[PDB]
Parts: structure tokens; sequence; C-alpha cells
């Protein structure tokens, strides 16, 4: 079971994913980590591992299809059986989902379909939700991304700041996207048809529940 | 792609299926080693390379039956996509061969189909046999012990000891061993209806050639 990881900053999600496969909770090893910012500490955090580092820097390319070409060809070395994104903050082409069609997985800090763009961790609060947390899917070219896998929700309070909210969901990321790698290497999951089956159980809109 | 070793000794042929590992070479990983001596320098090999490890006794078994039940139910905790038997020197029952079909291989210190048992080093040298050498083949509960996949030759001349053809032969086992490894890695070998292929073509008797 390859896995080969995809992040642009902290790398906290990473290093959940490093440390499952680690205690063997997930049944593989994260072979290789990209990252699109050669000064993510996710890429130390590999180094530290000893887990093989890749950067590709968006100014090296002259078009985003040029530099999808260049990560394919990079990542395909490793063989991976699957692609996680982990805060890649890059949108990745309709060839680089095709190549990876049912083994790309992403993890979106919001209770999807609400907030499913950028800072939602701002949204959630400027709007005073009650709820706030993560949902983890499989991605496709489709419109929304791709089916829903599993979410974590979070609850927020009144005092709650942005950097308080962030932690509390995050927290919930280290947990549950290690489950949903783990369900994908024992063979439980798979994706079919733009839908997300989880035990041969077709899993509803906003996942297994 | 999760690499499972037996053996039995000093793990040099493990140590060369890590290293390839390292490099990519071998796309995937060895996840765990298991060894039927708690002696075995392979084990400290392992533990070196922060591998879990695993050993079975056989006295602390009363039957065949029982010790590969319980080798069986360890080994596929880590859900191997290959086994690899590498100097393990225990006979392997016919429900475990079953169990691993298509994906057990085994390293034996002879051109086979010469000298297929024990003390083969032994042989070759007291039959005055100008060529030696090691044979990698995929397990099966045949009489030949399966499919040869590659084999590797060396030359024997007056004045050898049993010492230095063996070492000799090792040097081969280090090089054949990690590179079919890499071929079953990379999708290009399988194992059909008892015989070995190698890109959709079926191998010859004494292996690739
Ligand atoms: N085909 C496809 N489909 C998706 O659904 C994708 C989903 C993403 C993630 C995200 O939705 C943010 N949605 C995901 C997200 O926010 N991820 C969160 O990251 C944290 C990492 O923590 P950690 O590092 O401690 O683990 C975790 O808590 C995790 O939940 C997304 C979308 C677009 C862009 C973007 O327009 N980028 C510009 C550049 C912008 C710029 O740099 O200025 C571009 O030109 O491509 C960036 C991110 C990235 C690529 C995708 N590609
Ligand atoms: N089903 C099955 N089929 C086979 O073909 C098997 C093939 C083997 C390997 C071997 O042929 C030795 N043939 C293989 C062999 O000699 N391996 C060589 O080892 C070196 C290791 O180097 P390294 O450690 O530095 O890497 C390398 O150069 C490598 O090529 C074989 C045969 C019989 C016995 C045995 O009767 N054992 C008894 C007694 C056990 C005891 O005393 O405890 C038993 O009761 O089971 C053991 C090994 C083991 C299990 C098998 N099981």
């Amino acid at each position: 079971m390859n896995i080969v990881v995809l992040i642009s900053g902290n790398g906290s999600n990473l290093q959940a994913i490093i440390d499952a496969c680690k205690t063997n909770k997930i049944k593989g090893t994260v072979r290789a980590v990209f990252s699109n910012k050669a000064d993510a500490f996710g890429l130390e955090r590999a180094r530290q591992a000893g887990i093989a580092t890749h950067t590709l820097i968006a100014s090296a390319f002259d078009s985003r299809e040029a530099y999808d070409r260049e990560l394919i060809h990079e990542i395909d070395m490793y063989a991976p059986d699957v692609v996680v994104l982990a805060g890649f903050m890059r949108i990745l082409s309709p060839a680089f989902v095709s190549h990876y069609a049912g083994r790309l997985l992403n993890i979106h800090p919001s209770l999807l379909p609400k907030y499913p763009g950028l800072h939602t961790h701002r949204q959630a609060l400027e709007n005073g939700d009650e709820e706030h947390g993560t949902s983890v899917h499989f991605v496709t070219d489709e419109l929304d991304g791709g089916p829903v896998i599993l979410q974590a929700k979070v609850p927020v309070f009144a005092g709650d700041s942005e950097d308080d909210i962030t932690a509390r969901v995050q927290t919930q990321e280290h947990a549950i996207y290690p489950l949903v790698i783990s369900w994908f290497a024992d063979g439980r999951l798979k994706m079919h048809e733009n839908a997300a089956w989880l035990d041969g159980q077709r899993l509803p809109p906003q996942g297994y529940a």
C-alpha cells in the first residue's frame, strides 16, 4: 500500500498519517511527499521521517497543464495506490483528477456542501454558525469535487477565536483522515460511478453516518 | 506494496531488499520481518531499520498446523501484497502456501532443478560442477516447489572453498531477489496456473532468459 501525500504547509495531517502508518493502524506507507511550496514545514516532517520529498514551484512552469504533467510524472515513480491531498492549496487539473480517478482523496475543513471554497473557519465564525467541521472526500471532476466519505462536526461557542475553531477542527481531521485511509488500504472503501462505497454500502451525500 | 519477509538467520537478502525499497528501486516497503529463530541477526537488521519484528518458536506450538495458523494470523495483520522467504529454513504447510498463492516468493541457493534440498553448496562442490547459482521462484504446492522466475549462475573454479562459492552466489542473490521483487511491485510479474509470467509472457522452466 503506497501512499503519496501532497501538501502546501504545516503538515499536521501528513504527520497523523505518518504516525498511523508507523503503528500499522494504516497498513501502508507514505512513500513520498510533494509540495508546491518550498518552505512548507510538512517537507521537514517528511525529511525527518526519512520520506522522499519533491517540490514543484509554479514559476518553474509556463502552464497549469505543464505543471500537472510533471507532477503526474514524478508521483507515478512511487506507484501510489492512493494520492492524498492534505492541505494542498493548488487546484489540480481535470487531467490530474482523471489520472488518479478512484484513488485521489482530499480533506476539506467545512461541513460540505457548506463553504466549499476558501476561508472556511472565517466564514463559520462570521456567520455565527453553531457547528463546524471537516469532510474527507474522493476527488472527481464533478462540480462539487466528489462524493463525501466521512465528516466530523465540532461545536462553535461565542468566545471561540478563528484559531480556536481551526485547531478544534484539525483535531478531528487527525482522527478521521487516517481512519478513511485505513478503510481504503483495507479494501473496504472504493469509489465507483462517482459514489463512495464502504463495505459494499453506497454512502449518503454527507458520508458514513 | 507491502512486503513481509520471513528469515531464519543472517538476513543479508533481507538487507538487500530493505536497501532497494529505500532507493525506491522496489516501489514498496518491508512492513514486518518474521523469524523462526530468536537469535537471527536478520532481526537486528530489521530492528535497526525500524521494522516491526515477530518471532515464532517451534517449541511454543504442538503441531505444524498450529504454528502456521499463528504465522498466517500475524503476517496478515500487515496485509502483505507479497510474502518473501529469504533464508527461512522451515517448511511451510499446504494451507500456508494456498493462503498466499501467487504472492509467495522464495530464493533457493542452487540452479534448480538441481539440488532442490539442503546443503546445495556442499553438493555443487563435491560433484565437481563447473557452475553453481541461485534461483528465485513462486512457491506453490507442487512437487518442485513452484515456477522459477529468474536464476543467476556463477562459475566454479578449482581451489574454491564452499565459503568462496557461497559468497559468490550470495552476491548474485542480492542482485536478483530485489529485481524479481521490483518486477512484482511494478505489476510486470504474475503467477498464473502454477507458471510464472513476465510482461504477459510465460517464462521458461528455468526462468527468464
Ligand atoms: N481537482 C481538484 N478538486 C478539489 O476539490 C481540490 C481541492 C483543493 C483544496 C481547496 O479546496 C482548499 N480546501 C482544503 C483546505 O483548506 N485544506 C485544509 O488545509 C489544512 C492543512 O493543515 P496541515 O498542513 O496542518 O495538515 C487542513 O486543516 C485542511 O483541511 C483549494 C481550492 C482551490 C485553491 C486555489 O484556487 N489555489 C490557487 C492559488 C492560491 C494562492 O496560493 O494564492 C491556484 O492557482 O490553484 C486552493 C485550495 C485543492 C485542489 C483541488 N483540485
Ligand atoms: N511450502 C514450501 N515450499 C518450499 O519450496 C519451501 C522452501 C524452503 C527453503 C528450503 O528449501 C532451503 N532452501 C533455501 C535456502 O537455503 N536459503 C538460502 O539461505 C540463505 C540466507 O541468506 P541470508 O540470511 O544472509 O539472506 C540464502 O543464500 C538463501 O538462498 C528448506 C527446505 C526444507 C527445510 C526443512 O525440512 N526444515 C525442517 C527443520 C527446521 C529446523 O531445523 O529448525 C522443518 O521441520 O521444517 C528448510 C528449508 C522453506 C519452506 C518451504 N515451504
